[PDB]
């Protein structure tokens, strides 16, 4: 298996650390771990294009999008492959992330490592929101927290 | 990619920004940026194996070796991948990185995209210290300073 890892961090109290695995160059990847001092709630997961973070989150650009799509949810086929969706942050803020995706990759053109995880202030609306901003990025508000997506043994 | 960037960071004083660029897939990388807080002298300076930061610097694994040869020299044959030898830090512990290396590259099997990038405590002995220390690190001794080496624009 190829793995990755990304520890998040921010200004804020929030910060968590994802994993990544995928057995099969052509299979889906695996993805799980933690996140902490969310509020309760929904809130946007995205790889962002880059792995800047010279200006903290800032400098991440926008979603990873190399075949040019409009923003949607992960399970959607006009997606962007940076696309995550949501994490779900319980009553004591800690969202505990599973997912398994087959749009992002550990290799090839789809790689995500090196770009930047995201988690947002906001729920992503999946591009269903009815405005111009909801096909961009989902309205998902500011970059709470992220890190560069990196190798891992 | 033909850029890439990593910003380092330490449990004490030591931080920076290092920029990469590669024009060309087969050609050699411009390495380049500051890092301040450094002791003035020499401090060995490599690509480590994981873009793991989970446990500080230490889970970054050892120097990049995909060829496992045993440890050198930017100009040595005999050298890890990863081999990029000493920066310098000024009176003011500021180091003006300026290398560039045609070992290292930005795509294919000795891509550094989502690895590690570290800055430590002492000089790196370049692989002629005599013992067998020397030839696994360089005796470069702790890791000040790290970041994980992502894509950038
Ligand atoms: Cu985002
Ligand atoms: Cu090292
Ligand atoms: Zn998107
Ligand atoms: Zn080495």
């Amino acid at each position: 298996a190829t793995k990755a890892v990304c520890v998040l961090k921010g200004d804020g109290p929030v910060q968590g650390i994802i994993n990544f695995e995928q057995k099969e160059s052509n299979g889906p990847v695996k993805v799980w771990g933690s996140i902490k001092g969310l509020t309760e709630g929904l809130h946007g997961f995205h790889v962002h294009e880059f792995g800047d973070n010279t200006a903290g989150c800032t400098s991440a650009g926008p979603h990873f999008n190399p075949l040019s799509r409009k923003h949607g949810g992960p399970k959607d086929e006009e997606r962007h492959v940076g696309d995550l969706g949501n994490v779900t942050a319980d009553k004591d803020g800690v969202a505990d992330v599973s997912i398994e995706d087959s749009v992002i990759s550990l290799s090839g053109d789809h790689c995500i490592i090196g770009r930047t995880l995201v988690v947002h202030e906001k729920a992503d609306d999946l591009g269903k929101g009815g405005n111009e901003e909801s096909t961009k990025t989902g309205n998902a508000g500011s970059r709470l927290a992220c890190g560069v997506i990196g190798i891992a043994q």
